[PDB]
């Protein structure tokens, strides 16, 4: 009934290297995908995703109810007032099926200047007990740096794509201060699956999460090989095919702002599927004070009628609004 979205597979491996011409050919593919459905799969990305899925599986299946309250964000545990972003997002059996664990920059330590200042959107990660989840924290922190690496490469391709030098975005994306996050989302198999956990789209499609744009510069997403995502195009919502060997890449609304909608943030939603699966996004966020002057690559002088917006401002408003629009996750 629903047709397949154009989601090209792009070999992003020249973005790690020093062959400048070959990086420009990748840039072009990124430009094309970004002007069309707004999604592509990055292939030859160098990350061991089957291990990521295994380590993440072992965590989700072995965390206990007790641990979840102990790690819970403020929205679920009012004792944990500093936990706005990072920690455990509980399901509600009978009502909200999905659950997840979010963590931030491992460099956000108690001595970090932004943590000392108590700056919004900066928090110190919470972790389960090492003896109960041996290896998990070190694996997860390592994953953050491996996906950080991929995202830097990708941001070099988007820079080149937009007619900029390759460091245009990446110079704002730094280990010591990035607001980027990993979310380890568990979608369960449930029998019976509670209707209260299923939303219905205007067109009748059963959904786990409604239409939205991403709160990010770009999103770098690993998921299981279970089809679920749809993207709105001028021909209506189209199905994004699953590929659990690549990363699904799209632009968030920060990119749309900077480029004056030359690279739109694609509107997408998550169909309801009764399957035990994973969705493991990395939201590529810049630094709290990062400001890029907005521009327009469709205009001869490159000038835009949008005003500069600091990443920190964008992020804190965005994440609130997303909760308001689509509910607490
Ligand atoms: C967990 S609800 C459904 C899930 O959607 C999301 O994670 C949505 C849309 S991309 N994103 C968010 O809720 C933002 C999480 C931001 C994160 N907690 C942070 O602090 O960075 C999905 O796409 O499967
Ligand atoms: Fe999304």
């Amino acid at each position: 009934s629903v047709s397949k979205a154009n989601v090209p597979k792009i070999d992003v491996s020249p973005l790690f290297g020093d062959d400048q011409a070959a990086k420009m050919r990748v840039a072009q593919q990124i430009d094309a995908a970004s002007r069309d459905t707004g999604f592509f799969y990055a292939v030859n990305h160098g990350i061991n995703v089957q291990r990521l899925s295994q380590k993440t599986k072992e965590f989700h299946m072995s965390i206990t109810p007790e641990e979840k309250w102990d790690l819970a964000i403020r929205a679920y545990n009012k004792e944990h007032q500093d936990q706005v972003r990072a920690g455990y997002y509980l399901s509600i059996p009978g009502k909200k099926a999905v659950e997840s664990f979010c963590y931030l920059n491992p460099n956000f330590t108690p001595d970090h200047p932004r943590i000392q200042a108590k700056t919004p959107t900066h928090e110190v990660n919470v972790w389960p007990d090492e003896t109960k989840h041996p290896g998990f924290q070190d694996f997860a922190e390592q994953y953050y740096w491996d996906v950080f690496g991929l995202s830097s490469a990708l941001l070099k391709g988007y820079a080149l794509a937009l007619g900029k030098e390759e460091n245009f975005f990446a110079r704002h994306f730094k280990p010591d201060d990035t607001l980027a996050s990993v979310v380890l989302i568990r979608y369960p198999y449930l029998d019976p699956y509670p209707e209260a956990a299923i939303k219905t789209a205007a067109d009748g499609t059963k959904l786990s999460f409604e239409w939205h744009e991403d709160v990010s510069l770009i999103t770098v997403l690993y998921q299981s090989n279970v089809q679920n995502l749809q993207v709105e195009t001028a021909a209506g919502y189209q199905d994004i095919e699953a590929d659990d060997t690549g990363y699904l890449i799209n632009c968030g609304s920060y990119m749309a702002h900077l480029t004056n909608n030359y690279y739109k943030a694609p509107i997408h939603r998550v169909k309801w599927v009764n399957a035990e699966r994973q969705s493991l996004p990395f939201f590529v966020n810049l630094g709290y004070d990062s400001v890029i002057d907005p521009f327009d690559p469709r205009e001869p002088n490159g000038k835009s009628d949008r005003e500069p917006l600091s990443y920190g401002d964008y992020l804190q408003n965005g994440l609130v609004s997303l909760i308001n629009k689509n509910g607490q996750t």
